C-alpha cells in the first residue's frame, strides 16, 4: 500500500506524483519492485526539501556528497535497471534555489519538501542489470 | 490557426517546433485547448529572448521573480493538466547565457528569440487537474 | 560494427549506452545512419572526460566555445533530424563538476570520460530536414 496514489500506467509506462517528505529515488525504487519493471528510463521535475549529489572519487572509491535544501528541482533524467536482485536507480539533477543558479549531478539522494515531484517513466520490456566496468571501475548499464 | 505548422502527431504525443517571438508556456496551453490533450509530460530546449523564472515565498504567497534575456535554454522540463476547466501548465527550465553558467526553476513565462523551441510532448489518456495540497498551500497534479 | 552492443530496440524508439571514449553526438548520427530514423527526440545523462558547447554570436556568423573536463552531465536534450542528406543532432546538455555548479548550453561535441553516457531515444515516422530560417539566421526543424 506504500504507492496507494502515488502514479498511474500510462500507455508508455508510468506518470508518478510524489509528495511531501517521499524520498524519491526510494519511490522509484519501489515502484520498479510493485510493477515488477524490467528496465526505465525517466525524466522529472519537483520541489526538494533537500538533495544530495555526489561527485565520485576513483582513488579513494568514495563520492565526495553535497546537499542542498528548499531547492526547485529543475530537471531530473535516469534510468531504472537492476544489480545483485535489488532496483539500482541511476539518476542525475539540476537544482536551483532563490538565486536561480544552477547545481547538481549525480543524486545519492532526494527527499521531496512542500511541493511535490511528477515523474515520467518509459518502461522497456528487457530486464537489464548494472555491472561494474573493470576498464573504469564504475557500474555501467548493460545491454542485450 | 494560431498553431498552423507549429506541431505534428507522433506516436506517443506531439512534437512541437515554436519559432522567433513565440510564447512557449501559452503555445502550450493552445496545444493543450486545440488537441483536447487529457493530460501530458513534456520536455524542451530552445533559444529565448527572454525567460522568467519564479522562487515562490509562502509567507508572502508570491513568487519572487527573475528574467534572464537572449539565453540558451538547456531544458525545459513539465506537464500538462487542467485546473477550473483551463490549461495549467507546469515546467522548470535550465537557462545558460555566453558565460555558460546555468540558472532557473520553475517557469512564469518565456519567449522564443532568434531561434527556435522543440517541445516533445507525451500524451495520457486520463483528463487530470491540478488542485492546491492544503497540507502545504502549492498545487499539486491530481491523479486517478 | 561501430555501434555493436551500444543500443537496444526499445518500444518508442532506442536506448543507447555509450562507454568510455565514445564520441556522444557522433554515435548519435551513426545511430540514425544505421537505423535510417526518419526524425526523434532524445534524453540522456552521463559522465564527460571533455563537453564543448557554443554560444552563437549572429554578428560574426560562428559559436564562441567552451570546454568543460571530467564533468557530469546532468542532462541532455536534442533531436536527430536531416540536413543535406547528413545527419543533423541539435543537442543541449547541463554539466556539473566538483563544485557541483552547473553550465552548459549548445552542444558543439562531447566524450565519454570514465563512465557511461545513457540516452533514450523516441522515433518517428515522419523525415525530416532542417533549415536555415531567413528571418534569424539559424536552424530551424522543419516540420510537415
Amino acid at each position: 500500500q506504500e504507492l496507494k496514489g502515488k502514479y498511474m500506467k500510462t500507455p508508455t509506462g508510468y506518470l508518478m506524483v510524489l509528495r511531501h517528505g517521499d524520498n524519491v529515488l526510494q519511490n522509484l525504487e519501489q515502484l520498479a519492485r510493485d510493477e515488477h519493471i524490467p528496465s526505465a528510463s525517466f525524466v522529472g521535475i519537483g520541489f526538494m526539501s533537500e538533495a544530495t549529489f555526489g561527485f565520485y572519487d576513483f582513488g579513494r572509491k568514495q563520492f565526495d556528497p553535497k546537499t542542498y535544501r528548499n531547492v526547485e528541482m529543475a530537471n531530473m533524467t535516469g534510468s531504472i535497471a537492476w544489480k545483485e536482485g535489488k532496483p539500482s536507480i541511476h539518476a542525475h539533477g539540476t537544482v536551483t534555489d532563490g538565486t536561480f543558479q544552477g547545481a547538481g549531478g549525480h543524486l545519492l539522494g532526494l527527499t521531496v519538501g512542500t511541493g511535490s515531484c511528477e515523474i515520467t517513466v518509459t518502461v522497456y520490456p528487457q530486464r537489464l542489470d548494472r555491472f561494474v566496468d573493470p576498464e573504469i571501475q564504475a557500474n555501467v548499464l548493460g545491454l542485450p
